[PDB]
């Protein structure tokens, strides 16, 4: 099956969660997003005894979960952060949550 790991450890991941600044308005930029989850956890499957990573749809899944809290995001990838919200990032042959916060 496909599954998420810790980039830096290797561990197999159930849950993720992931810190991400606001600038001093309270606004943040998708692609920090995206780099906060892509750069801590990966998705992969095995096959031919090694792990085969496999895309994750990060972006799309953040706008999703953005908009399923009424949060709107612009052209250029910004959008006025929630305290806390959950990505549910998709790898395909798996689902991770993926908590962010916005200090």
């Amino acid at each position: 099956n496909v599954n998420f790991y810790d980039v830096t450890s290797g561990a197999t991941v159930t849950n993720g969660a992931v810190s991400v600044n606001a600038d001093n308005q309270g606004q943040v930029n998708v692609a920090n997003v995206v780099a906060a989850i892509n750069s801590k956890y990966f998705a992969a499957q095995y096959a031919d005894k090694k792990l085969n990573t496999r895309t994750a749809n990060t972006e799309d899944a953040i706008k999703a979960a953005l908009k399923d809290q009424k949060i709107d995001v612009n052209s250029v990838g910004y959008f006025k952060a929630p305290h806390t919200f959950t990505v549910n990032v998709k790898a395909t042959s798996a689902t991770l949550p993926v908590v962010v916060t916005v200090p």
